[PDB]
RNA sequence: UAGUCGGGUGAUUAGCCAGACUCUAACUUAUUGAACGUAUU
DNA sequence: GGAAGCGAAAGTGTCGCAACCCGAGAGAGGAACGATCTCGGGTTGCGACACTTTCGCAACCCTTAATACGTTC
């Protein structure tokens, strides 16, 4: 109508799409939708930025599990959830993953269904209303500032049923699906990495049926919690084989075989006609696949391989190189780890688990963003539980910075209990989870203290409520006691203070921080007393 | 199954006739109907239900008529929520009831 | 026996009384339209 | 007819298990090596069940109705 036309010309994506669907100026509306999704600019740092960003803004949980009512505001870039009560933290990530299942389902199939809330486990046990709600609001540029979705479930036997409200999510996912069908676009990545990602590696890898090469394999088990590192390895070996081979040589060889078979049928051998028809079909299929590959605007296998290799080596500190070796009629992925060439099964658990996360994520981003110069600059939402899992302090100090550098437009929602990780993150990104004895909280608060660039010891005390020295060790209190003894006299070493000083010296050593502090205390108190005498 | 579904949930869905097996093989019309009337006292002498299905392939599709079942089941459900009432039992025991027993298998589902 | 029909009574959609019927076998429905009854004209 | 959300019905694919095979290795009897038993890695077939697809219940009442009271369709 004229109203839709005005709104569409004003930049409203849904109105433009509705006009496109009714008329199917059809070309103009299609172009407007496609430009809304694809337009973007390269910033001063050389990073591509979409003009219309996609992220989760807000989440509300009503009578869900232990929560009566909980509201969370999320940052566009990075949100970190902290707290001792780690079972509630995981509940929050589960709620988000279920919501994201609705986008994935509808990008894959018209009328796709995402996941539903459980009547048994998701409804709070003492809920008066006997239903549960998970409400989410997404943002997609100024044209679509609010995309609300609600997942709901009522108890059995209630007077009224509580149904989910998913139409806005489906409408948006439909735009992505339909526009992509006509003309390839870049698509959003959704992924969940739970503690399940720590699992051992099956060294034996499965024969390539060729599901892994299909673009929408990027959405396979993406919200399951462990990634699919096995799928990566299969896909990566596949890429290697194609790079070493020529593409269309099989077509040229098949073309030659069909030509040879055609000559035989022309020479009077009618018995081989059935075989010719089969080979012609194979040739047509190969050309079609080639054409579809050509039509799908996908990156060359060589380029795909290179992108992923770079990503892995950049993010995973111990890995400098990754490649496929053809040995013993069996393809093996090898890595240079800490300067030495090893198989994946020879890596440490910390290295393997982190490698698996990054490899999985990069594979999916490459598959879903074929039109970007750097496919890892694509859009998406990634959930990571216990990011510090298996990581040494040195890696904890770099992990968030490395991830954000490799995937600059992903919205990361993470959980941690690491002060070292928190030292690299702004307090605005931090949400603290301090529930009551009933496990129930209303809002999640940012800490008072700035964490980014702060000392770890301060974060421990001010944010995580942990003393810098272990309270259950006597020696941890000696310097405090020593100070008290000095203050109880004028500030002179009495017999008691001297004994303790000697104990500190004996235990911690002559050049210990503890002893230096004691020495400092003596010196300052002596100087205070001298001042006092001069004044008297 | 339509009464049970609607006692459990407002607008619950009961079961359906099979389009593969339940239509009579040599029926000239390619659909089946199962029509039932229930009685619930002199204040509700007739609760008619019809389940219908057209054969697989057929272009015309025959609709079920289940609203009376839903209407009655709504009364049971709503009245019960305000003040507890006794509810009707519906059960089928077919020849599938003869099964091996297993104490070790437990249902962790509800 | 049960179900059904219904003459009466009953501050009356109940209850009670009387009489009767029985193909395997009623389940009381829908307007502003149409038709029928009543009113108005 | 059939919105939007939902689940029944029916077909397909995945995946973990159990059974089995094989070569390696320590080393019984007393000098001649290697008997017997177990480790550890791999292959195969099976079947339970997770995933996928399709159907179908029935909102709304289209710009467009009349209004004395009843009954029927
Ligand atoms: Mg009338």
């Amino acid at each position: 109508t004229k109203q839709y036309e005005r709104k569409a010309k004003g930049g409203n994506l849904l109105s433009a799409f509705e006009l496109y669907q009714r008329n199917s100026l059809v070309g103009e509306w299609f172009e407007m939708c496609r430009d809304y999704i694809q337009d973007g600019h390269v910033d001063e740092s050389g990073i591509f930025r979409p003009d219309n960003a996609f992220y989760l803004r807000r989440l509300t949980l009503k009578d869900f599990r232990r929560f009566s009512l909980l509201e969370i505001k999320l940052e566009e870039d990075l949100t970190v959830i902290i707290g001792n009560n780690g079972k509630g933290k995981t509940s929050i990530l589960y709620a988000i993953a279920k919501t994201l299942s609705w986008f994935v389902a509808n990008i894959l199939k018209e009328g796709g269904s995402g996941q539903r809330l459980s009547e048994m486990t998701d409804i709070k046990n003492d809920a008066e209303d006997r239903y549960s709600d998970v409400s989410s609001t997404f943002f997609f540029g100024k044209g679509l500032k609010s995309v609300p979705i609600r997942l709901s479930r009522s108890a059995l036997g209630t007077a009224e049923r509580r149904d989910s409200e998913v139409k806005p999510a489906k409408d948006l996912a439909d735009i992505w699906r339909v526009i992509n069908e006509v003309n390839t676009i870049n698509l959003p990545t959704f992924a969940l990495y739970n503690v399940e990602r720590s699992q051992p590696f099956n060294r034996n890898i499965k024969d390539n049926t060729g599901r892994r090469e299909e673009r929408f394999d990027a959405y396979s088990q993406t919200l399951g919690g462990a990634g699919r590192f096995d799928h990566f390895v299969e896909w990566y070996i596949y890429l290697h084989k194609r790079t070493v081979s020529d593409i269309s040589s099989s077509i040229k060889e098949l073309e030659q075989q069909v030509n040879d078979l055609q000559r035989t049928v022309d020479g009077g051998m009618v018995s081989v006609k059935s075989l010719l028809e089969q080979m012609k079909f194979k040739l047509s299929e190969a050309i079609e696949r080639n054409d579809a590959a050509v039509s799908s605007r996908v990156l060359t296998e060589s380029v795909q391989k290179s992108i992923v290799e770079k990503a892995i080596c950049s993010v995973v500190p111990s890995i400098s190189n990754i490649w496929v070796e053809m040995i013993t009629g069996s393809d093996l992925v090898k890595v240079t780890n800490d300067g030495h060439d090893v198989t994946i099964d020879q890596l440490s658990d910390g290295q393997r688990v982190f490698l698996s996360l990054v490899a999985d994520l990069a594979r999916r981003m490459v598959m879903l963003n074929p039109l970007l110069e750097n496919p890892l600059e694509g859009r998406g939402i990634v959930l990571i539980d216990e990011i510090e899992l298996h990581l040494h302090p040195k890696w904890q100090q770099e992990v968030i910075l490395n991830l954000r550098s490799a995937f600059p437009n992903i919205q990361f929602i993470i959980t941690t209990h690491s002060p070292i990780v928190l030292s690299t993150i702004e307090k605005r990104c931090i949400r603290e989870f301090e529930p009551n004895d009933d496990g129930d909280q209303s809002f999640l608060d940012s800490p008072d203290m700035q964490t980014k660039g702060s000392e770890n010891a301060q974060i421990l005390e001010q944010v995580m409520n942990v003393h810098s020295t272990p309270p259950g060790i006597a020696e941890s209190h000696w310097l405090g006691n020593f100070e008290l003894l000095l203050l109880d006299n004028s500030g002179e070493l009495d017999n008691h203070s001297q004994v303790l000083y000697d104990q500190i010296k004996a235990h911690f050593g002559i050049d210990s921080i503890e002893l230096k502090k004691a020495d400092s205390l003596i010196r300052i108190n002596k100087m205070k007393n001298k001042l006092n005498k001069i004044r008297a």
